[PDB]
C-alpha cells in the first residue's frame, strides 16, 4: 500500500480539493485499496469544519464530493505516511519545522505542485478569492494529482 496526506493552512479549500480529486482519480483505476489518503491542517483554526462552500461547489462542478471536516496535522501523521504534500512555501517551512520536532519522521514532505507538469510551483490559498480562483487551484490539483500517480507507476 501507499500512503498520502494533503496539507494546507486550513484544510478547508485546497488540500480538502486535492484529497477529493487523488481520491477520485484511484478510484477511476480501480488501484483505490492500494492507498490511504487524507488531509490536514497546519493550523487547528478550523478543526471540525466541513470544507469552504466555495470548494464544495467546485468540486461538485467536475462532479467530485468529500465527506472530509478538517483536522490539524499530528506528529503520528509524520511517522505514518508516505508521503505529505503540500500547497506553498510557508506550509513547506511549517511542516520542515514540526518535522525536525518529531522521533519518527518516515514521510517525505513536497510541494505538490513540483509535480506540475506545467511547472507552477506553487498552489496559492483561494480563500480571499471567488469561483474562479477554486477553479484555478482545482486544475493545478489535478493535473499534480495525474502526475504524481503517474510518476509512482
Amino acid at each position: 500500500s501507499k500512503s498520502v496526506l494533503f496539507v494546507c493552512l486550513g484544510n478547508i479549500c485546497r488540500s480538502p480539493i486535492a484529497e477529493a480529486v487523488f481520491r477520485k482519480l484511484v478510484t477511476d483505476e480501480k488501484v483505490s485499496d492500494n492507498w490511504a489518503i487524507d488531509s490536514s491542517a497546519v493550523s487547528d483554526w478550523n478543526v471540525g469544519r466541513p470544507p469552504d462552500p466555495r470548494a464544495v461547489s467546485c468540486l461538485r462542478n467536475h462532479g467530485i464530493s468529500t465527506a472530509h471536516k478538517a483536522r490539524q496535522i499530528t506528529k503520528e501523521d509524520f511517522a505514518t505516511f508516505d508521503y505529505i504534500l503540500c500547497m506553498d512555501e510557508s506550509n513547506l517551512r511549517d511542516l520542515n519545522r514540526k518535522s525536525n520536532q518529531v522521533k519518527n519522521c518516515k514521510a517525505k514532505i513536497e510541494l505538490l505542485g513540483s509535480y506540475d507538469p506545467q511547472k507552477q510551483l506553487i498552489i496559492e490559498d483561494p480563500y480571499y478569492g471567488n469561483d474562479s480562483d477554486f477553479e484555478v487551484v482545482y486544475q493545478q490539483c489535478l493535473r499534480c494529482c495525474k502526475a504524481f500517480l503517474e510518476k509512482t507507476y
